[PDB]
């Protein structure tokens, strides 16, 4: 009851026009309409939120799972929903989270349309508590992009990252457990180590919304659980390859620091951890000037990171 | 020593594997508007046709309560049923035909047996539905989720079109309302049933209900009336429909009525099922408060005008329903909401 007076204002203040049990009409463009959807947790990444109590853009990791996921085919994300499971209801840490959640939708132009709390004191112990995301894209069907037309000699484009974003945390943590620093304290490039992990991640949304209107994009690679070598092959069609020139970036420090503090070794790095890179771009090497002017001319740290080759090789990525 | 992925404890390819395992129950599932397979980064469903006007309709669920109660008993074939259930019946309310369904699968450790017997039941739910399974996730927390303890929760969006939304305003002095019977307590009112089983020292197995295990009754999954109701607004003129959820007929019936209108709800036009007399008994419930924390056998309410009637029982009653008159809309001179008599 405390908790849905205080959430009111931030359902309200993302509401689309759209917006009429949720209802939700369809954007007036859209000629054939399909659907795209997704739902998502935040995952490791909230237990070392919680361990140092800071909850601020928690929610934020939550919208943008899911609306980076959505711009991939190319739709434009509609509405959000949140399931906010918990022990006992801590009202100051789930309206932190809320509000992130608010936010994200707000970068992402989708309207928080509902939720739900519900408290089951056996399961979760402690004041944890787990959020599930769903969210809901539009898409013009003549406009999805699948990735058939990713062929040989096409550029990849990378969109930087603004940290680990919510994958691989559960390495994280026990890479801080070995180590045995104070990430409050340990400071990395005049930041603390804590503020490197806790970043929020990104929202590609809007900037790459504007880049579909420009250029011709063939396929589009969200680097989330599985880092490169599993999420690059998704939009790889048969018989290609993607080589990433590894020279063409270099990585944040927090990922250098993981590196050293956990010996972890190359494979491994690009496993679990986007090491810099939230997206990749796949288009045809003419429109590679275009995109890299509109990106990094509108809030993206955009920048050719290889090619994709013909190759039957069963190695879909190769970083060298 | 090289730190990795396999010295923590989340393995992203126990999901993978997952969605290996149960790529057939929802295939199963899938619609003709569905386009393409789960692995992308979305799910891919066309608008059907009919629309003109579409209207989303949207919503999320857990079972909550009763998922404790079904792993106590050890029985998690159901309660995916339930997932869908609470989500598409809350849909077809607004008269949304429900679309597609998507699951969120949290534990501790990621027992593959388990989590695939959940799934099932979610898509066999959708099967009833007329909904697609489509996509989900399933995160590994070890340290949030001790034991074998999972939480699945659930998101549904369905389609109405935008001039026939039912919002309770065509509800008038007069409407005569009709019940659905329930399957039992649906997946509300057990943190009162697990009161009741501790205070009787009931084990719910060894328990012997007409014949059946105790067990039997309060676990069975709710009853999905999706394609009775949709039917139902399709040829008759339906003004409103409760959804008997959490806070019985006090709470969930004057939701969709509009002000200055009351329900009369007479008592006599059916029987309590016997699940709801163990509890009343068992717990020494008072009949108020039986009215607000269980469905007492009907688990949903139509408002339509009074010629309708049998055309509506016939409908109902054809599809399996359990339905019957159950009162009658009346003007609320700013009296109470519910009346039961
Ligand atoms: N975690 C949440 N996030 C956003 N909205 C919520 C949340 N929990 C409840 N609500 C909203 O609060 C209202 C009451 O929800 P309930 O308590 O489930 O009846 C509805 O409008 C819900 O959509
Ligand atoms: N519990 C689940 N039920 C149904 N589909 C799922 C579930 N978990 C993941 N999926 C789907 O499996 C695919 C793999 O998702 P990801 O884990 O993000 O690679 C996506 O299409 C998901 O929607």
């Amino acid at each position: 009851n405390a908790l849905v007076g205080r959430i009111k204002g931030v359902v309200k203040k993302t509401r689309r026009p759209e917006v009429m049990g949720a209802l939700c009409a369809l954007p007036q463009k859209y000629r054939e309409p399909v659907l795209v959807s997704g739902t998502d947790g935040v995952g490791t990444k909230l237990r070392l939120a919680m361990d140092l109590k800071r909850h601020d853009t928690i929610g934020i990791d939550l919208v943008a799972m899911c609306v980076n996921d959505l711009v991939v085919q190319g739709a434009e994300p509609l509405f959000f929903l949140d399931y906010y499971a918990t022990g006992k209801l801590d009202v100051d840490t789930a309206s932190a989270v809320i509000s992130g959640i608010a936010e994200g939708c707000l970068q992402s132009g989708c309207s928080l349309v509902g939720g739900e709390t519900a408290e089951m004191p056996g399961m979760y112990h402690g004041e944890d508590y787990d959020v599930a995301g769903f969210c809901v894209g539009v898409v013009e069907k003549s406009e999805i992009i699948d990735g058939s037309k990713v062929s040989d000699g096409d550029v990849l484009i990378a969109l930087g990252s603004s940290g680990p974003h919510s994958n691989g945390y559960s390495l994280v943590r026990k890479i801080l457990e070995v180590s045995g620093c104070d990430p409050q304290t340990t400071e990395l490039d005049g930041k603390p180590l804590a503020d490197h992990l806790l970043a929020p991640t990104r929202i590609y949304v809007k900037s790459v919304l504007e880049l579909i209107e420009k250029v011709d994009v063939h396929a589009i690679a969200h680097l989330t659980g599985g880092g490169f070598w599993e999420n690059i092959p998704r939009v790889l069609p048969d018989n290609t390859q993607a080589v990433i020139d590894e020279s063409s970036w270099q990585w944040p420090e927090v990922f250098n620091w993981l590196q050293t503090a956990g010996n972890v070794e190359h494979h491994e790095m690009y496993r679990t951890f986007n090491c810099g890179v939230g997206m990749i771009i796949a288009l045809p090497a003419p429109e590679v000037d275009k995109a890299l002017a509109l990106l990094n001319a509108n809030g993206e740290n955009a920048w050719k990171i290889g090619i994709i080759k013909a190759s039957d090789s069963e190695q879909r990525v190769v970083i060298e």
